[PDB]
């Protein structure tokens, strides 16, 4: 029961009992010591998770390697701490870890699987890469080495992009992919507003959305 | 609404309730056709969900690895003529929406435990960029080939490498591990993800030696 808590908040602007399990509002009932990363929204979402919870009365933690260590006491000491986040947050769970303090990761949602659950792409074996190289050439090569790791390795491959790049990216895909390879777009998710259909490079040419406005995650694969 | 709703399951054995959120059981109650890797898992599963749900509503159609793409798309054909359904595991899902983006159907992922971002989390690894490989070569020199690659992918990407072992071979796998990499590189060791006998623990190749925990895991390397 002792432990350093990471609990998931939601992607986008939906309910938490759609894509947060109730467990978790348990959980949370009974730390006090939150290591957030913006302490206004941390407070904002624990006010969405259940009014009961006294707000004003709960030890927040911004997040240096040196303070890192500093908010991990309590938990060192023996109490539940828990760490909401979207990432800062990686770097408190790596040194409770040198510490040897338990860590424990609560279900939440994800876009990353959840894109690859709904792609129709080989989930066995995949790659994120975060976001792909910005000058030209490089970012062009990328994609080149990306797209012939699918054929060789059979694997699939994800990145993503800034929302008023997205038309830039999909276009840079369109032009330095084969035209049989296969693209999976996914924007929205759990949004509810939600697209992520996969097709052929040659065939997103004419069906092409805008999603401009919201991040998205492109998966590149094969037949 | 009306789509193909991929369903998650339980990790272990655990409350449902811990890892999936509720509004899933609101859409199951919907669902009157699955496809399933195994009608009869899924079928105790739906009980776990709601005792109301009359598995009377046998539609379940058998989904497999080489199940032909032919007989899946007959099994869209309720989803085809406006009837929303589910799919329920416990990778064959994989082809059934590969199947079904072709047709341009709707699909739409749930929420669930996913032992891969899950571990993410908990090791304090490279969150931004990693790569599951799931199991490796079982032949040895070819799985310490394997290592030897994942491991440098490591330090030439910054990518978490991940992969999973089959139970039996979990301990085999650890000294593979610290025979064939280096002494410095980290390996997070994920046991029970979820299933509270849970064991995450992050740790160096070299420190790993001495102490090392049969039952299934998960394995990352990182820097």
């Amino acid at each position: 029961e002792t432990a350093l808590y990471l609990l998931p908040v939601t992607l986008g602007d939906t309910p938490l009992e759609q894509v947060l399990p109730s467990y978790n509002t348990e959980i949370i009932r009974g730390i006090r010591h939150f290591i957030v990363e913006d302490v206004r929204s941390a407070r904002r979402f624990l006010k969405k998770v259940d009014r009961e919870i006294d707000i004003d009365s709960l030890t927040f933690y911004p997040l240096s390697p040196e303070d890192i260590s500093g908010y991990l006491k309590p938990l060192a000491g023996g109490a539940s701490m828990g760490v909401i986040s979207e990432d800062p947050g990686a770097d408190v769970v790596a040194i409770a870890q040198r510490q040897k303090l338990k860590v424990i990761p609560l279900v939440g949602p994800s876009s990353i699987i959840l894109s690859v659950m709904a792609s129709g792409f080989n989930g066995q074996s995949f790659a994120f890469h975060g976001y792909l190289p910005i000058e030209p050439g490089e970012r062009a090569k990328k994609l080149k080495t990306l797209e012939q790791r699918v054929y060789a390795e059979s694997q699939t491959q994800l990145f993503i992009e800034t929302p008023y790049r997205n038309h830039k990216m999909i276009e840079d895909i369109l032009q330095n992919c084969r035209p049989q390879t296969k693209l999976c777009i996914a924007a929205n998710i759990t949004c509810e507003g939600e697209f992520i259909q996969t097709r052929t490079v040659k065939d997103w040419k004419g069906h092409i959305p805008e999603l401009s406005k919201i991040p998205c995650i492109f998966l590149l694969y094969k037949l």
